[PDB]
Parts: structure tokens; sequence; C-alpha cells
């Protein structure tokens, strides 16, 4: 048992971690990688999770277990590491810069099926001729923009979506579907506007589909998807596969879309309180906005959190605190309602261990090298994540 | 040789000659006030960056974690300020470096922090070197610049109890919200007096207390005189930023730290270039937003580095910026002038807040090299 009884002395909990740290509640993260994957297997479709919000080896396994089809990612770095990771089938779900051809290529040469997007005439021309020059049949999605939200061919431009995709299949290149995600869905709060926006995210991905097909031009997959519209779809006839990230923590934006509560919110900051100012009601914690990050997405909402929600250790919510402002490594929490607490350092003493809900869990993990994985048991592990790109 | 045509991007770009330049100019500044320039490493937290501070005349480092203590310390740095209300969960942590030879000063707001320090140094046998922060502002840390007993109590809780109680700073980062000289001036008089202030307190009181520390970049530009001052904080200047540029202290122009992009797309109708520099690349920072000129997530800049003004990223999400007209109209033929694959550079709102994005800078030679400079991520 020499192994054993090392490990033990080792082992850390919420109490002997430094802080700050970014804390995975691991069983309300597998309620949400249940809940998207029970969702999807009921509309007959394939889940291939967007796993830009962790970018972490672990967690992407545990949406595979539960049933998922391959990844998205947002960089040739997170396919690079989940290629080495065993994970093979991947969908680079950026607008494909030429200058990066030749790391695609040697993804694909080494065995990743790797497929790239493009939405535009150049950028189909500068694949099909650098896989021509290399012996390359590179897979190419088209982009749709189904919403006005950011790329993409409008889902009722023929002529353009004819003139990619006849560049690309003429050059020999494999035309292997389109994808659209509809970002729109953040500034929405509603399940009526949710449902329609994922029903207009649908029908003009599925539109484009059938007008490459009806050009003579293969077009086998359709991918829609955010994790609002996922959680709202009513019917996705069509559509052969959803991609959705945030949902496996969520985070306060979420809760304000409303398509998950506080509680379903799996990603909290560990903070210690470091100091006072009693006599506005301060309490200065040590998680300032490198913890958090920067994002605000909030402060537009129904619901203002400032940066972030504040809860005990036990991960329970403090109604009515939050950090109501945040410099590099400090973070001011006080009240939302702008009163001065009084007694705030009786209500949280120097020492105290909180932990904070995230506006954005995508942009919170970024800031951290690891994750600390939090068992039923309080044990906890670290699971690194990727930084830069 | 790699260069800007080589990298990957989305980079981040340190231009040496301009970083070089900022350095010069605090330091003789410092030099011209008869203080010490104790750089505030937070913004670089990069090997590299901090030794050319020291070249050029710097007294020790400021850090914001004890991450960073330990890594300047591993490549020869001993005079570490750790200028963050000290937690007494981390004073094994600060013993240990103590310990091993790095002369860590800490800082401590309460009699709380002050006994939990002065208790484990006599238990341990550690002579901390402690310093007391006071609030000059009302910006965030700090005794109370008019709190006498507070202020007593904690000094006589540390020299009482055995520790060394080494100075008092402050730190005056209300200046973020000015934009005048008349303004910056008299906060930095205010920061000043306040500092000092407490050190008299002290020494009235028979206490030690032989450093006074003030600091923010803008208030470090602007004072007038710092009499009773021994040193001064700033770090930010090393690279500058859009925020301190609307401040009223820097111009674009001495901006050292931009994001390499390429564009990867269009929307032609809407006048926009998407780059591939979306908020991971220049952090969620929109300090630009409450001043006087908005510079949405940053402001465009070409290959050479020249300043294109009325060209800014005016949305982004994580890997997609949205380069576009700052004067809200649409671009006719946005994709003629910027074809797929130009590459631009984007100038920060925030120096501190996008290197945090970033495992490295490039560091931008005169001959157009880069030399990749590795920085600290985490705690
Ligand atoms: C981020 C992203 C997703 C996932 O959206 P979430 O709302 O985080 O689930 C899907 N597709 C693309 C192209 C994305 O960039
Ligand atoms: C960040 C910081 C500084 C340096 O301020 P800049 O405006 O970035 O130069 C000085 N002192 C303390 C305590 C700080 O946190
Ligand atoms: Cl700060
Ligand atoms: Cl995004
Ligand atoms: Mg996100
Ligand atoms: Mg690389
Ligand atoms: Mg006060
Ligand atoms: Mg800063
Ligand atoms: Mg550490």
């Amino acid at each position: 048992h020499h192994h054993h009884h090392h490990a033990m002395s080792m082992q850390d909990t919420l109490l002997t971690l430094d802080t700050p740290a970014a804390v995975i509640d691991l069983d309300r993260m597998q309620r949400n990688i249940a809940r998207m994957q029970q969702r999807m297997d009921a509309q007959g479709v394939r889940l291939r999770p967007h796993v830009k919000t962790s970018k972490s080896v672990p967690v992407a396994a545990a949406q595979r277990a539960a049933g998922a089809s391959g990844i998205t990612v947002s960089t040739l770095k997170e396919a690079e590491q989940f290629f080495a990771a065993g994970t093979t089938d991947i969908l680079y779900a950026v607008s494909m810069a030429p200058h990066r051809l030749p790391q695609a290529l040697q993804l694909r040469r080494r065995g990743c099926d790797l497929k790239l997007i493009v939405d535009s005439v150049a950028a189909a021309q500068a694949i099909a001729a650098f896989g021509r020059e290399q012996g390359e049949a590179f897979e190419v999605w088209i982009e749709i923009d189904t919403d006005g939200h950011r790329s993409g061919v409008g889902a009722d431009d023929t002529p353009l979506l004819l003139a990619i995709g006849r560049t690309l299949h003429d050059g020999g290149m494999r035309l292997g579907g389109v994808l659209t995600h509809a970002g729109s869905s953040y500034e929405l709060d509603t399940p009526e506007a949710l449902q329609a926006l994922a029903e207009r995210e649908r029908a003009g991905c599925v539109q484009a589909a059938e007008a490459l097909r009806a050009a003579g031009l293969p077009c086998p997959v359709v991918s829609v998807g955010s994790t609002p519209t996922a959680l709202a779809a009513s019917r996705l006839d069509g559509v052969t596969e959803v991609r959705a990230g945030v949902y496996v923590f969520f985070d306060l934006v979420m809760r304000n879309i409303g398509v998950c509560a506080a509680e379903d919110v799996a990603l909290s900051v560990l903070a210690t309180v470091i100091g006072h100012q009693a006599d506005k009601g301060w309490a200065i914690v040590d998680a300032g906005w490198m913890a958090m990050s920067r994002d605000r997405g909030t402060a537009r909402q129904k619901q203002d959190f400032g940066y972030g929600q504040v809860c005990d250790l036990q991960g329970r919510v403090m109604p009515g605190f939050v950090l109501t402002g945040a410099n590099q490594e400090h973070g001011i929490l006080a009240r939302a309602d702008g009163a001065a607490e009084a007694d705030i350092a009786t209500r949280f003493p120097l020492g105290t261990r909180l932990r904070i809900l995230p506006n954005h869990a995508c942009a919170t993990g970024a800031q951290f090298p690891a994750y600390q994985a939090l068992a039923a048991d309080g044990s906890v592990q670290t699971w690194e994540r990727l930084h830069g790109w």
C-alpha cells in the first residue's frame, strides 16, 4: 500500500487548494453532458461538442463516453492536442486561413480526419490549389450565415454557394457539408424567441444544403448549433449533427438566456477573502479579472451579476452578493443592489473561501492552466487545459 | 529568421524600439524626481522584459502573485514586493521563498492579517518584512489615509510582534478614471501626501517606516514633485495601451504591444473584414468604452505598425474579430482593401489583459526578425 498511503497524503480538497482555482463540480458537469446527449438522441441527430469551452482532454472524454460523435475545435492547436489524445473526427469551425494549410495537411497525413470550413471563392480556390499541389483531397464544409451573426454565405445566396461548392468539387476536394452557428441566440431570453431562431437556423442550413444538392453537388452533412438553439429546437429535420459547447458547464449568461438555472452551473472560481472596506460594505477577494476574465456578458441581460455570483464554499448561491468590480488580482465583493452591507467583515471574515459563478464559462476557463475536477467525496484532481495557439 | 510574415496568427508582438523608448521615458522621469523605480511585472510576466527594465536602472520589482515571485526569483531577481493584501494561507509559500533567499516583501491593511503574519513568523523563526497598504483615493485596498488609529494598531502588531515593518505603500488606481493633466497632477499629489502622512504618523509613534512607495503609470508620469517618497511602482507603461492613450499619458504610436492578426473572411454588405484575433487574443477588456474615444476590441494598424485611424475591431467572438469602420458606415469593397490573408496589427485596450492571453510574446527587432519571449500564466 505504499502508493495508496502516499497518494492520500498528497490529495487536495477545496480547503487545501491555493486560490483562485477553477473548480468543476463533476456531478453537475455529468448532468449537463447527459441532458444534451439525451436531447440530441431524442432528435435523432449526432452531437459534435465544441471543445473551445474547456479545451480539456478529460472533459471531452466524458462527452465522448456519453455518446458524442467527433468534436469541433476553434484552433488548430486544439486539433493537434485532441488528435494526439486519440480523437480523429475533428471539425475546425473557423474560416480557413490559407497560411494554415500546411498544418492542416500535416494533421491529415498523420491520420486526423480534420474538416475545414470556408465561406468564399478565394478561400476555396486556395484550399483546392494547395490540395492539388500536395495530392490531398481536403474535406471542406461551406459556412452558412442564417442569422447575421458573424461568418458565412447567406442561405439564399445560391450563386455564391454554387460558385464555392463547384470550386471545391471541380478542384478535387471533398465538399463534405454545410454548417451554421446561430450566435445571435445569445441576445434572446424567452423560450418562444429561442425556438423560432432554432427553426430559422435549421431551415437556413438545410436550404443551403438543398441548393447545393439541386446543382448536383454533394452535401452529406448539415451541422447546426449554439447551446441555446440546441436546447430549444422543436424539430431538426434535415440536420445530421448539432454542435454545442458551453452547455458542458453552463454559466450566468446561459442562466439569463433561460436555458439553465444557476444550480446547473458546473464551473466556479474558488476565492479567498483577503481584506475589506467596511464603511462601503466591500469584501476584497483574490479572484480579480485575471481569474474571472473581463467578460461582462450579463451586463446587458435581465440580471447583471457584475464579475460573478458569490456562492459559499459548498457551492450554494448567496443571493444579492456579487463581485461588483474587479482589478487584475483583486475582486470587490459587495451587494448587487448597491447598499452597503453592515458588518461585511462578520459576513465574510478574512480567509473565508467562496466560489464565484462566471458570466461566461469559455472566457473564465481560458484564464487557468488547469481545472480542479471536484468529486462527490470532496477530492479534487488537476485537469489540464490548453492555452494559446 | 522568423518574421511578422512567417508567424502564425494571432501573436502578441512587442516592438522592441518602442518598448525601449517607454522604459527610458519612465526611468528618466523617476531619476528627475529623485525616486527609485520598482516596475510592476504583472503587465508582462516575462523575464526579458523585466531584464530590460532593470538594465535601464530599475530597483527590484513588484509582483501580483507568488507564482510571479517564484518565476522571477528562479531568474535571479531577489528584491520582490508582493503588492496584494497577504492571505494567511499563503504564508507557507512566502516563508519557503524567504528561506530560499528571496527578499520577498508582503503587504497588509488589517490587524487580523498583521497578527497572522507575526504569529506565524515567530513560530517559524522568520522576521517577515511587511509594508502597510494605505488607501489614498478610495480605489481598492488599504488603511484610510485619515485612519491613524488603524495604521498605528497594524504598525504596532508588526513591530511589537517581531516582524520587520518595512514601509507604507499606496496605489492611486482611480487615476484611470481621469483624462486631463490638471486632474492627474492633483491626484498624484493626494497620493504622495497621503502615503507620506502615514509614514510620518508611524515615525511619530516611534515605529520604523524606511520605505514610502506610491504609483500607478498615470500618476507616475503626472506627479509634479515626490518629496518624502522613496520609490514609484509602475507597470503598464512598459508597453502602454489605448486606455493610457485616452488618459493622455501617451500617444497611440507609443504603444509597443500589438496583436498580429490575419484576415480570414468578410461580410461585404456590412463592410466587415473578419480577422483571427477575437476576444481569446485581445481579451474581453473594453476599458476604452467608458472613455472619450471607444476603440472597440482594438485599434487597427497595418503590418508595418502604421495606425489606421477609423478602423477598429467593432466586435469580437472567441476566435473571430470583426474589423469595421469606427464611423458606423459600411466600407464599400472591404474585401478589395483587405484581401483574404492580409496581416494587420491590433493595439489593445489594456496591455496587461491582452498579454495574459498569450503563452509568449514575439519580440520584434529592428531588422524585422522576432525572438519568442515566454511569459507566465496562472497561479
Ligand atoms: C462556439 C461555437 C459553437 C458552440 O456554441 P455554444 O453556444 O458555446 O454551445 C458552435 N459552433 C461554432 C462555429 C462555434 O464557434
Ligand atoms: C498594477 C499596480 C501598479 C502599477 O500600475 P500601472 O498603472 O499598471 O502602472 C502599482 N501598484 C500596485 C499595487 C498595482 O496593483
Ligand atoms: Cl489592476
Ligand atoms: Cl464565441
Ligand atoms: Mg462561449
Ligand atoms: Mg504554433
Ligand atoms: Mg476609507
Ligand atoms: Mg493594467
Ligand atoms: Mg502556486
